[PDB]
């Protein structure tokens, strides 16, 4: 549900900003993505660093703009599959940074007005596929936990 795939983007972000996390922690599926989407932001920033200076991110409206755009060009064969959904989460790690350098409203809060459209994305547009392929827990997890 939608619940579930917005609590992974929250915790994303939180990971990205090393805001910290009480208590229970974050479950299993959202500590394996961490690793992951950590992983591969790494990449995506230096891939994407031209675009990346390119570009004045000074609210959530500019940043859903842009997630928007980069979806639509990652996504333009069609294809889902779990490495594209893990860029999904570094992409959102991407425009909290930029969104921490440049947002002009003194709103620390706006991560979870990001994590709430990523998570509509994730779940309106490769909701069918995570379904398809085992879901979280039994699909994602799955294929990503260490041996
Ligand atoms: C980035 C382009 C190049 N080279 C590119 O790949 N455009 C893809 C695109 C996009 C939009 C926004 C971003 C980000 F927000 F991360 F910055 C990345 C990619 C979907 C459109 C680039 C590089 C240098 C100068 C301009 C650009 P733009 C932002 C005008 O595409």
């Amino acid at each position: 549900e939608f619940g579930y795939i917005y609590r992974l983007a929250q915790d994303y972000l939180q990971c990205v900003l090393q805001i910290p996390q009480p208590g229970s922690g974050p479950s299993k599926t959202s500590r394996v993505l961490q690793n992951v989407a950590f992983s591969v932001q790494k990449e995506v920033e230096k891939n994407l660093k031209s675009c990346l200076d390119n570009v004045n991110v000074v609210s959530v409206d500019t940043a859903r703009t842009l997630f928007n755009q980069v979806m639509e060009k990652e996504f333009e064969d069609g294809i889902i599959n779990w490495g594209r959904i893990v860029t999904i989460f570094a992409f959102e790690g991407i425009l909290i940074k930029k969104l921490l350098r440049q947002q002009i409203a003194p709103d620390v809060d706006t991560y979870k007005e990001i994590s709430y459209f990523v998570a509509e994305f994730i779940m309106n547009n490769t909701g069918e596929w995570i379904r398809q392929n085992g879901g979280w827990e039994n699909g994602f997890v799955k294929k990503f936990e260490p041996k």
